[PDB]
């Protein structure tokens, strides 16, 4: 159920890791719990390194929420937000929601927006064409 | 602290674990660092069974984000990635939001989104009644 | 590369474990494969204790998805989530993005969204100033 390959992987569920961890399991593979407001943290060693959760399917890419590499300049620059979907064999179709860190910018296929939603592409309301003033 | 049980599942922390790897901690319970891309990889066996990270309270469903099982019917359709919202009792109160794998769109509220952003219900905004033309 | 500490943290290519589980890895880091729908859940042990998924960068917080600290007073109130983004030294900026768990409710720049997408701000679009009615 458990082994620890020679380079230096944990595997749980194989006997053949991939990763530094590698479990396998059904259903809830991994429970994190925590006695206080936290969880999992996904980190790097270096601000030009991209640390990501990435969703795939066989294991082929699929979606993937990252901190992309846009180099932190002063101002709370760079290292943005974004969330990457990938075609049927696992190459990036481009950057599906960019979320800027120095002013919460939410742009959808946008890679710099400069409105609160900045959205590239068409929008599509329900019940009419204007916002509300809230 | 650490346990391995009879079954196969690692226990960080605690003695009965109910996955195969549960892990107990205060604030930063699990930390996973990468020196390129990568940190936290959520795979399943097949294209039937869909990757989620689950977010609970007190072992009740509260958030979860996933790539559903929309069939990837071809040229990259299914596989769509959903943000769902449980309620109280942990029970789906839907898809708050999907964001389609072959095209981007994003629909809040919009199981089927048709355009980049669309939205099924009211749109507010602060700062008046149009979008700019960016 | 891999120890047990006094502590009793299980550390995976450190020897300086600083959480209940700290891998660090080329790439992947940590793969977790499920055979069913499922994956890798967040936990809490207290309704006011919050999971959150934590992005740093040389342990400097810059992005999180979390489930926030609103009360759950009834009715699928409170625990909403949010996306969060931090400044260069890992202060908490401002909640990017917040999901309300109740009604579903996207705010953009907002913590409690009056409409299915509230924005704080303001709102461009590239193809014109209206939504499409739908």
């Amino acid at each position: 159920r458990m082994t620890i390959d020679d380079v230096g992987r944990v595997g749980v569920g194989t006997t053949a890791p991939t990763s530094a961890l590698h479990v396998i399991g059904t259903g809830e593979v991994a429970r994190f719990v925590t006695s206080a407001t936290g969880g999992v943290v996904i980190d790097s060693t270096a601000l030009n390194y991209n640390p990501s959760l990435i969703y795939r399917k066989t294991n082929i890419n699929r979606w993937s929420m990252m901190v992309n590499a846009a180099s932190e300049t002063g101002g709370n620059a760079g290292s943005n937000l974004s969330i990457l979907r990938y075609d049927d064999t696992g190459a990036t179709l481009g950057a599906a929601v960019t979320i800027d860190r120095a002013s919460g910018f939410f742009g959808i296929n946008t890679a710099a927006p400069a409105y609160n939603i900045h959205v590239t592409g068409t929008a599509g309301l329900s019940t009419g064409s204007a916002w509300t003033v809230a």
